[PDB]
């Protein structure tokens, strides 16, 4: 049950004049693809503060990778679903490594020691599952080795998303790297594939991202027992499962960037989470 959103004034949309004519904003299966220009986050701010969401985002940080914490999280507090409630998971070898960052109120982070390919995909399903559907509404997965620049928020929130990775939204799908090999469970054709969803930033709903989880972790573990290594690991499988599980928000490029390989394009009004020189 939704409760009523109260008044709100902001500019009318008009129907005769699209927010963005340089990009597609929607798939073909008719999910958003959410660029800057395309939605009123004050708006989507009253929808999902009114359900009280919570927000779950995963880290993992093992050996030299704990040196990104600090910068990760610390900018996470700057732009990450600021207003919102947050909990952060941190997977770590090294938990005494964890920095001490300063967080917001109704946000929390928990660090959760580990003991490598299907580390991630097995830990999001198998060890942490009730966790997370007793602690959080959706959950983020992302890589460390980032920053947040920019806004990211509940505008990235539906059952299931996956991110436009940078390299490739230009691209043609047989450009894309896909694992190509039939003897793989991620094998993707040349004549199939909708986008290159990139394995650093992906989310959804706690039952989504377990399903999608889930089903790479199983399916890795059918590639080992053939004796085969898809081309890009878990984000082969990943691109395999959103290929056949369509995705009903897409992320544009703006929620992963690498401005030192890729510049700064007209087509990006905003460069939101970004790789670390």
């Amino acid at each position: 049950f939704m409760v009523s959103l109260p008044r709100m004034v902001y500019p009318q949309p008009k129907v005769l004049t699209p927010c963005r004519k340089d990009v597609l904003v929607v798939t073909p299966w008719l999910a958003p693809i959410v660029w800057e220009g395309t939605f009123n986050i004050d708006i989507l701010n009253e929808q999902f503060r009114l359900q009280n969401t919570t927000i779950g985002l995963t880290v993992f940080a093992i050996k030299k990778y704990v040196a990104f914490l600090k910068l990760f999280l610390e900018t996470a507090e700057k732009h990450f679903m600021v207003g919102h409630r947050v909990h952060y998971y941190v997977f770590t070898d090294q938990p005494a490594a964890v920095p001490r960052v300063t967080l917001g109120t109704g946000r929390q982070l928990s660090v959760l020691e580990v003991g490598v390919s299907m580390r991630k995909m097995e830990m999001i399903s198998d060890f942490c599952e009730r966790r997370f559907l007793s602690e959080v509404d959706y959950l983020v997965c992302v890589d460390v080795d980032m920053e947040f620049r920019d806004h990211v928020g509940v505008e990235i929130l539906t059952p299931l998303f996956g991110t436009l990775h940078p390299s490739f939204y230009g691209s043609s799908r047989e450009a894309f790297t896909y694992e190509r090999r039939p003897q793989s469970q991620a094998y993707i054709p040349k004549d199939e594939g909708d986008f290159y969803y990139m394995g650093a930033f992906f989310g959804g709903s706690v039952q989504e991202v377990q399903r999608l989880t889930r089903a790479c972790h199983q399916a890795m573990m059918v590639d080992q027992a053939n004796g085969i290594e898809a081309v890009w690991h878990d984000e082969s499988h990943l691109n395999k499962y959103l290929l056949r599980h369509k995705p009903t928000k897409v992320l544009s490029p703006e929620y992963l960037w690498d401005q030192q390989l890729l510049g700064w394009p007209a087509v990006l009004r905003k460069l939101r989470f970004t790789a670390v020189p």
